[PDB]
């Protein structure tokens, strides 16, 4: 098989999550999206993703410390700068965003 | 830590992935789903999405043999016949839609 590295790889890579990302998109309006990410992701990889969303809401929030955050979480602290990393790679507009979903839904 | 067996580990990695869909809906809304996503999941998970997006379609089609279908996405036959038994747990619902959603589309 081909390089995983490759730019051919890169792009089928690429167009293949696209159409995963309109698929979701289209079962979110039709109210499938449940159904639609019980087939496609494992137990695990949910458990990842909804441990991650707490993450960044602990982060952006910054009221609670490393310490407490991993007590909570049950993740540990190499997540959590992961975590951290990822946020500041991210755009300023979406972590204003998330910002402001949070603020007003306190 | 506890075991991730557990019933309370599992209540609370359910309500943790309810946060992050609804997070994810509010993002598709606003047009930040990408950047979401490009925060949320790494490249390997985008990739692993995208695959199983398309061994979904092409399992559906019915049109290419598993020998096809490894060749085409560079997924390996136990990875295609986890797809096909990750369909058959679905909901008949979810599948017809996907059958209904790809129909239309050619
Ligand atoms: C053709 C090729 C050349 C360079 C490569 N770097 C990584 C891989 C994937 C895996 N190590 C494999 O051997 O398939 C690979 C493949
Ligand atoms: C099929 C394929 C596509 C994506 C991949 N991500 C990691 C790997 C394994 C590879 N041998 C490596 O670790 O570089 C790999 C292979
Ligand atoms: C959190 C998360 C989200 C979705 C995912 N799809 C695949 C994976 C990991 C898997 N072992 C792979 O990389 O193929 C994964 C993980
Ligand atoms: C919030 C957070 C917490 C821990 C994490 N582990 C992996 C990721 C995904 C990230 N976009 C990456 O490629 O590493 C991530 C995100
Ligand atoms: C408390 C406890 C009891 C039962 C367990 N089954 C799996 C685990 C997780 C890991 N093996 C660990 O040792 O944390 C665990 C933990
Ligand atoms: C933190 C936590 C929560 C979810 C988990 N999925 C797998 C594991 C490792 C554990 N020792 C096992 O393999 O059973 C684990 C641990
Ligand atoms: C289409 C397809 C192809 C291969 C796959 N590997 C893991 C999954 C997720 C599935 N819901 C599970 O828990 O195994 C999956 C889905």
């Amino acid at each position: 098989q081909q390089s995983p590295y490759s730019a051919a790889m890169a792009e089928q890579r690429h167009q293949e999550w696209l159409r995963f990302v309109d698929l979701l998109k289209n079962a979110y309006q039709n109210d499938l999206h449940l159904p639609l990410l019980n087939l496609m992701l494992t137990p695990d990889e949910r458990e990842a993703l909804g441990t991650r969303v707490r993450i960044v809401e602990e982060l952006l929030r910054g009221e609670m410390s490393q310490r407490e955050l991993k007590n909570e979480l049950g993740a540990g602290i190499a997540t959590i700068t992961r975590g951290s990393n990822s946020l500041k790679a991210a755009p300023v507009e979406l972590r204003q965003w998330l910002e402001e979903v949070l603020l007003k839904s306190d």
